[PDB]
RNA sequence: UUUUUUUUUUUUUUUUUUUUUUUUUUCUCCUCUUUUUUUUUUUU
């Protein structure tokens, strides 16, 4: 009940989405999960192989943003 | 040696109809105390 206050008080939604705003999802499927297309790899250019990229990162980091590399 | 007569289960069937959830009261009301209100910054 606290945090429901403290929620609803400073105007923060609980709410999760609607199916239309779901649905317009990158289809991470088992049977067919995400992999690049090769044009998009033409496009860009890739570093995976000449350069190490790793993070420091807090405990629970679920999800990082922060990367470099020297 | 004991004849003859004294009715019985109401008659009737071939009548029209154009509405609609509910329903109807109760008054004005003293929020107590360190504050201006803090604020960059970075790791989610």
């Amino acid at each position: 009940g606290e945090i429901a206050t403290i929620l609803v008080e400073n105007s923060i939604s609980v709410i999760p989405f609607s199916e239309a705003q779901m649905c317009e999802m990158p289809v991470n499927t088992p049977e067919s999960p995400w992999k690049v297309s090769p044009e998009e790899e033409q496009k860009r250019k890739d570093l995976r192989k000449s350069h190490l990229v790793f993070s420091i990162d807090p405990k629970g980091c679920e999800d990082v943003n922060d990367t470099l590399s020297v």
